[PDB]
């Protein structure tokens, strides 16, 4: 373990003093053995010496199994045995507690390993083995700890406190406890809930989901010190949990018995706080389940104040107990509990991060606890405010250690030498090969230790680099699973998202500068990271930039959403059952939109075509974009705030298909530009109301495509090509002169963006295929497809 | 087994010398009896021997039983008896572990085989049969391997790994596990999220599903050697086993119980790797019930670090575990899984194709293996990538072992002769008829052992068969459910559509080569394999040429689903239907689109009328048509991604049906080939929309009614008369002068394929039956449908 405590490792030195002194190559048992009688006491040491074996009645055995030389000490490590000893001790202190492991154990762990030499030398000397890890286990008392023992108090606390449970005020006296957090107006306000009867039950409602009981060590330490009453002071903390009662009884009405007995000595009263976890279950009342009906105890006694209790109820629970009356609610009385916020969030990763550096490594670092946490608060954004945040921390709290130590030194070829060995010696000795076998022996344990020497010299690795829990660390976890690469992401967010847009220098510009003041909260989080509305026709990037803004935002693009406004307009599945026929905006409220970014908070919500939806659409639109949430479904509350919100039209698309021209004149191309960035954001206006559009921060015009921005959707659609198809048969590649004549066809002065699919189809796809088809290209071979004289002629170069 | 151990068969061989030694003309269990004890100190020989039953005792007594000595044997061949102690002495090896046979289950056996002549020659010899049984027994000798006993101890290891369970390292270190092939590529990240703390488990979450398992007996092998972490400082992987906790309990509170015993010993904690499969049942979160709620052991346990632990979740068992939270989410952690990709499949098959020999009928091709696979990946699809494959393997891997036996020569004959000789014989000797018997059981007996010879003259047909699963093989066996004879499907594309469907000789080419490109991965396949709109007037060649792709791409003709659109109605049925239209569309996506088409993954979608058939509907299937995926039925991801979109069209139709026989034209015909191949494409793209079509792989139109189209469907239709009468007994056959007569009545610019039909059934179907009526035909009979010199005739060629 190397977390052994003096006494045990020193029988074992013993061991190797011996190992010489009487000449062993290798320190035996016998040694061992020795070691624990030669340091005279000690629980081992004197247990042998209680049996009546000293160092006088042992070494006569133990030299009589091996005697002088071997005074060489030929390899001394310990003999198999003997190393099983080590190991043994080990387990005999966790049985016996000891993490840190002394004589005792040693002893203990021979008797164990009973056919080595040691045992042999107890077992010649009349001892009985047994005889003797008895002997050491009647020293080995482990007296109490992280409690006391002196003496007996209390008559009347015997039946009450017993039952159920811990008594947390109990380990809050002798620390066997940590804080942990707080919620510490909750305290105060449990205080409130506590200095007063009649309603001095303490109700706690919220999340549960903080861990309550956190809270909970927060009244044992102050209702002690000093806000307590003046006759109510002499308090005690009962807790009853559920978890004792059910245990080896296996019934509700057993558990309703004995908790009936814990009402009736909770007598005591009058001074007594009792903790009560999910409170409604126990009073039965509301909803079709009731949980168990312990009410009927529960319930008088709640009123009284004898069961002074602390409730610990949720959103719904408080109105299934605050409904039966007058003694659930003349007993209850509700106080607002706390869960992390982004600053509480890093507060909680720094206080347990520390106590991993056990797992070597985790220590370190503030940044990178920062990168977690912030970067986590606001994308990905894929469980709570910390929860998200603590995996960034440590996948990225192993990760380096992973990659640090991704071989040995490098001198993973040395096993695979060692492999070679191994089997030449082993098949040639199996021959003979006599000496041909020899040869081959020595070589392979000499390498094999060799390996072993070099397979801890990166442990130099591990001393160089197992901590490293660092910003970018963190931030590429960050980033992985959907505070530097995170925030690299967010500060080159505009060469990212320019990447998969088609051109535009425009549109990626706006929306990356948006999203990006957001994103480190600059603009605005209790609204979507970025409000925009993409307007254009199919293929011109509009989508595109939703996709890579899933990609840069919140590491990977799956965090996306992407709904059809056409399915609930109430304006174009009014009575066409597009979907299915749910009453259309309950269709889109009651179930659908709500639903799905409240399953993905971080989702880039594209709710495409905003177009010519019912004009009560918009209202819904723009209570996303403003509030940053929606309260529908019944009353679930969806999370707009870390949504990227980009809503389409095909209002613009008009002006953006044109390309950005190759009209009437050249001087029309840069007035297609322009004529883009103007025309669309005010055929969007004409399409939907101005309230909507004033809580959307940037609209985004997707222009049209004049190369440039054709031969980037010839690049795009070619490259989605490319790689399907390597999967399953052959590679290819589109030469730059052959993406160049489709781009001409990408134009139109009227159909500037969307013909591209098709034409990439057919001069690309259906190329390299009908080539197949022909046998000019194949299957698993490079596809180079060029340009021969003006037609395409599909190459090979494989 | 015919795989046995020496000691046994040269025991038994040993009867045999005694056979012929003594002249026991059937070699008897007296001489496997000598057998076994002048083989000296086998465990047989040896056990007699121990009893006192020398040699010299038992040829003693089996001299003075048959004895001499007329040196021979008869066929030499053994007693029956002598036969049943080796198949006895195989069974008690099998019982006694052993694969294969040793000495001493030979005189196990014997014993066994106690009416045998050794049995009562050792009873004879003043020692029991029980004795001589007891101590070969009591000297248990049988094959071995996977050696793990030598002795071991251990103190605190104890109370862990007693319950539960089986320690994946220690299965591992002496290799009676194997790799196995993964899911590699997942291990990696599972250690980062797993030399953890802050958030120390792993939870897989994923299909589960050629085996989870694969990725666990990852961490074990990588977590001894070395690229491991010194954060996992010196970890044991420990595999939880359901069945034994719920096994010898048969209660949730006992269950439970061992469960919490099991985080108590845990406390070896910082240092123990705890695999936790199905870890969501066990926290039991979430549904309507919970699923096992072990939860309240193993939620802190999983927060502590001490159960750091590997989850193996579902897709949906993760939700329900954050569900929990936060210490069964603050622990929990999710990963994303691997399951085998199609190169990954190939070396899947490989390397269990040596366990095939064990069947002998493959190993070998490579090439087979391959279209296992790839043919099945992309061409139904009714499995995983990997496990479609595999059974392809096997499937051929049996096919050509059937063709084997099915013919070889055909001394499936001799047999038969050897049949009717037994009969002859077995009746003559209870006639008697006698001697007339005799020589018919000498022929009887010599026939036995020539048939048995010649059965074994195809061990030939077994050095010939006996393994190999060729291309074809597998091709052939993957058409037979779902490279050669799919690939050969798939190059003569043309020429297999064509062979079912008609004139459209443009049509069937057209679509052939668009699905051929495609379906050879050259072409873009993640939309469908061929998208297509078929042009046409109903009945022309268009509906058959989507069953003639399902034959042709799958190898079976019934993969094709079949949609109208036109269907769909109550889509403006507002207050018309009544008051509210509750329907048709909503069914479409809702339920049946995406149902139908998830349920045959692959299969030709022939999606009816899209003319004008709800313009909505159009923009769907261009979904389908991009991406080869509908998202609908909340939430289900249907995969039309090899199928063959088939969209129908007769709007081109009235230009496709144009003549192009003689009798009333000569100039319109070849007017009418040219103008269909133009003017049926541009009635459809007023049918539907330009950017629909965009996405669609080829518009194919279908050259019909011509002189020439005609006559082909004549010949689909009055071929599906001549052969559903077959069933009933009726044999048919129309000469191709009567096919044309009545294809002459189908043409001209105007009408369809529809009077077809109609024309046929009066001239075939009707007819006939009327002649039945008239007597000329019957039924049963075959019928020749001719023309007489221009008034039709049937006549009668039967």
């Amino acid at each position: 373990f190397g977390r052994f405590t003096e006494r045990a490792q020193k029988v074992l030195a013993l061991a190797q003093e011996e190992a010489l002194r009487l000449g062993h190559n290798n320190i035996g048992t016998e040694h061992i053995l020795l070691g624990l009688v030669r340091e005279g006491e000690g629980i081992a040491a004197k247990a042998l010496q209680a049996l009546g074996l000293g160092s006088e009645k042992i070494q006569k055995e133990v030299e009589s199994l091996i005697g002088r030389g071997q005074e060489m000490s030929q390899t001394i490590h310990y003999t198999p045995r003997a190393k099983k000893v080590i190991e043994l001790s080990m387990d005999e202190a966790r049985k016996l507690g000891h993490s840190y492991v002394g004589t005792e154990h040693i002893l203990l762990g021979l008797i164990r390993e009973g056919e080595g030499v040691a045992a042999r030398v107890l077992n010649n000397l009349g001892v009985s083995l047994n005889k003797a890890r008895q002997q050491v286990l009647q020293l080995l008392g482990s007296n109490e700890t992280g409690s006391s023992a002196a003496g007996t108090n209390s008559n009347a606390n015997t039946p009450t406190l017993d039952s159920l449970a811990r008594d947390l005020t109990a380990i809050a006296k002798e620390d066997s406890l940590d804080p942990v957090i707080g919620r510490s107006k909750e305290i105060q306000r449990v205080i409130e809930v506590l200095s007063r009867r009649t309603k001095n039950n303490p109700v706690l409602i919220g999340e549960p989901g903080v861990g309550k009981t956190a809270i909970a060590e927060g009244l044992a330490q102050q209702i002690i010190n000093n806000e307590v009453p003046e006759i109510l002071r002499d308090k005690r903390v009962m807790t009853l949990d559920m978890g004792t009662v059910v245990a080896g009884t296996k019934y509700r009405g057993e558990f309703e018995d004995r908790l009936k007995k814990v009402m009736d000595e909770i007598r005591q009263a009058g001074n007594i706080i009792l903790f009560i976890d999910a409170l409604h279950t126990l009073i039965g009342a509301g909803g079709a389940e009731g949980a168990i009906d312990a009410s009927n105890i529960l319930k008088p006694s709640l009123a009284r104040g004898e069961l002074q209790c602390i409730g610990a109820t949720t959103l719904d629970e408080y109105r299934k107990y605050i409904e039966k009356d007058a003694a659930l609610e003349r007993r209850f009385q509700p106080i607002q509990v706390d869960q992390p916020s982004v600053d509480e969030s890093i507060q909680i990763l720094q206080g347990l991060r520390d106590r991993y550096e056990a797992h070597h490594r985790v220590s370190i670092t503030d940044d990178a606890i920062e990168a977690a946490v912030k970067l986590s608060d606001r994308y990905i954004s894929d469980r709570f405010l910390p929860d998200k945040a603590i995996d960034l921390i440590d996948e990225a709290g192993s990760k380096v250690r992973l990659r640090s130590f991704t071989t040995p030194p490098n001198l993973k070829e040395l096993e695979q030498k060692l492999d070679e060995v191994r089997k030449e010696k082993d098949a040639a000795v199996q021959s003979q090969e006599f000496e041909k076998a020899a040869s081959l022996r020595d070589t392979e344990q000499r390498l094999r230790e060799q390996v072993e020497d070099t397979k801890k010299s990166w442990k130099e690795k591990q001393g160089q680099e197992n901590s490293e829990v660092t910003v970018d660390d963190i931030a590429m976890v960050v980033s992985s699973w959907t505070a530097q690469t995170e925030t690299d992401k967010l500060l080159n967010m505009e060469n990212i998202l320019h990447s998969r847009v088609i051109g535009q220098d425009e549109a990626v510009v706006a929306v990356a500068k948006a999203v990006r003041r957001a994103r480190a909260g600059l603009k605005d989080p209790k609204r979507p990271i970025g409000s925009f509305i993409f307007l254009g026709p199919t293929g011109v990037g509009k989508t595109e930039l939703a996709r890579a803004l899933a990609e840069s935002i919140f590491g990977d693009e799956e965090s996306m959403i992407r709904i059809d406004m056409s399915e609930y307009m109430e304006k174009h599945s009014t009575s066409r059952l597009v979907g299915s026929p749910p009453g259309y905006v309950g269709y889109d409220e009651g179930g659908q939109l709500t639903e799905k970014v409240r399953r993905k908070p971080y989702s880039v919500v594209l709710l495409d075509a905003i177009e010519k939806a019912h004009p009560d659409v918009f209202n819904i639109l723009l209570q996303v974009l403003e509030d940053g949430r929606l309260t529908d479904s019944k009353g679930r509350t969806v999370d707009f705030r870390n949504t990227i919100l980009i809503m389409t039209s095909n209002v613009g698309a008009s002006e953006l298909k044109r390309n950005k021209y190759v009209g009437f004149n050249v001087q029309d191309e840069t007035q297609n530009h322009k004529d883009m960035k103007d025309k669309v954001m005010g055929e969007l206006k004409r399409a939907f109301r101005p309230e909507f559009i004033n809580r959307i921060d940037e609209i985004i015009v997707f222009h049209s495509l004049e190369k440039k921005h054709l031969t980037e959707i010839v690049s795009l659609m070619s490259d989605q090509l490319t790689k399907r198809l390597k999967e399953q048969d052959l590679s290819i590649e589109l030469t730059d002169a052959a993406k160049a004549k489709v781009a001409e066809e990408g134009v139109d002065l009227e159909y500037g963006a969307r013909p591209l699919r098709r034409a990439i189809q057919k001069h690309v796809e259906d190329r390299l295929s009908e080539e197949l088809l022909r046998g000019n290209i194949h299957k698993g071979q490079h596809i180079v497809l060029d340009v021969e004289d003006g037609e395409f002629v599909v190459k090979t170069t494989a």
